[PDB]
């Protein structure tokens, strides 16, 4: 089921990514123009941006803009972010996974 | 901040690694052995898997074998899907964009 996996683990860091981007966006806006930053909040209150895809479909009736402002901003940030998320991720559980070991054979010696 | 997010989204990543281990776990158990699947489901009402360090910790007071069997299982998962997750986010993300894109330029030359 490495195929199954890969597949809804891609569909889950594509709309984390685009989490990001929004949050990333929302600070800026923040200081350069709060009053997105503001209406940017209430929208997603109406809108899980969990579902991420109808998120964006749902901002075009009503923000163009910014709808494409994430599109570029979660581009990036995928862009940046990716090629280090193999060797990030797999090292951090190498050593979760080793502090786990490490206590539990602790336990297990008690 | 690329930083700040590629640290956040490896965390991310490394819980939701977990949660598809424990998935995939709990699918065996099913079959192979049904009283342990339940086991499993009631501890994960009674612990957020989204904390999963956490998780798993609290799950060493009760069932090793079963924290083995996780730690194991999603080392081989990330080991197993962690290469394609680049070139498959990214892709997706480039043709969401594009239908995006697509979509509102359709919009905005009515």
């Amino acid at each position: 089921e490495f195929k199954k996996v890969a597949k809804e683990t891609a569909i889950t860091l594509q709309s984390y990514l685009t989490y990001q981007a929004v949050r990333l966006i929302s600070q800026q806006l923040s200081e350069t123009n709060p009053g997105q930053a503001i209406w940017l909040g209430e929208f997603s209150k109406r809108h899980p941006i969990q579902e991420s895809d109808l998120y964006l479909e749902a901002m075009m009736l009503e923000n163009k803009e910014l709808v494409l402002r994430i599109l570029t901003v979660r581009e990036n940030l995928a862009e940046g972010v990716l090629e280090f998320l193999p060797e990030m991720v797999l090292s951090q559980i190498k050593q979760s996974n080793g502090n786990h070991r490490r206590s539990l054979l602790e336990r297990l010696t008690q």
